[PDB]
């Protein structure tokens, strides 16, 4: 969720480039981002991110069923750039923007904006309002090229802040062996019990509901090796954009 690296990564954009949804949001998939070429100071224009996937696509929910797809999304700016302010929003943006709240990364950081979890039927392009500051009014800001970094993710990530994983992602063997008993438990998941002959030890690894088991009782499995199928159809990808704020003379 955008709040698990609000809470716990004070910038998203680490030293390697790669933005910190990436460490629980774990497929690659394609993000989008169009940003007009110039902008002019103090002038609001439209960041507009995609982050497209199938929509017949269904992902394990929480609780072992299956459904839709939610969206998110991080966009880093230059500094000086924020929210364009309500009174500043055209009315034709205003129903653009549909009703979304975007929130600062961190109250400090006015140019790092975030967005999600919102419904992907409605949400795959996003527009995010930003206002462009003026150089004669803030004496850091220059008139030059400038990068813009997003991040976009679709779908339930597979490690949680503790480092647990969900049930929306790979579940692997703890130990190499042969399967002697896969007890399918009553409100849905496995018990998979596990003779590693090699260290006469037993193992049980437990599967949750909402993913289906790829091995069969009497199968040698390796250490590590996939017990089930992968249920992830979701991914986080990010892209770039340069901007020029430009002066109004030449
Ligand atoms: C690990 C600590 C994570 C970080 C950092 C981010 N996300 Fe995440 N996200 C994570 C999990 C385990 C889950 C699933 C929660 C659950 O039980 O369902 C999520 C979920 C989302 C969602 C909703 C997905 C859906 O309902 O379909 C979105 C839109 C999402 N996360 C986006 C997102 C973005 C853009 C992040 C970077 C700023 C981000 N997450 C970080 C785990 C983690």
């Amino acid at each position: 969720y955008p709040i698990f690296a609000q809470q716990n990564y004070e910038n998203p954009r680490e030293a390697t480039g790669r933005i910190v949804c990436a460490n629980c949001h774990l497929a690659s998939k394609p993000v989008d981002i169009e940003v007009p070429q110039a902008v002019l100071p103090d002038t609001v224009f439209e960041a507009v991110v995609k982050i497209p996937y199938d929509m017949q696509l269904k992902q394990v929910l929480a609780n072992g069923k299956k459904g839709a797809l939610n969206v998110g999304a991080v966009l880093i700016l230059p500094e000086g750039f924020e929210l364009a302010p309500p009174d500043r929003i055209s009315p034709e943006m205003k129903e653009k923007i549909g009703n979304l709240s975007f929130q600062n990364y961190r109250p400090n950081k006015k140019n790092i904006l975030v967005i999600g979890p919102v419904p992907g039927q409605k949400y795959s392009e996003i527009t995010f309002p930003i206002l462009a500051p003026d150089p004669a009014t803030n004496k850091d800001v220059h008139f030059l090229k400038y990068p813009i970094y997003v991040g976009g993710n679709r779908g339930r990530g597979q490690i949680y802040p503790d480092g647990s994983k969900s049930n929306n992602t790979v579940y692997n063997a703890t130990a190499g062996g042969i399967i002697s008993k896969i007890l399918r438990k009553e409100k849905g998941g496995y018990e998979i019990t596990i003779v590693d002959a090699s260290n006469e030890r037993q193992v049980i690894d437990i599967i949750p509901r909402g993913l289906e088991l790829l091995v069969s009782e009497g199968e040698s499995i390796k250490l590590d090796q996939p017990l089930t199928s992968n249920p992830n159809v979701g991914g986080f990808g990010q892209g770039d954009a340069e901007i020029v704020l430009q002066d109004p003379l030449r």
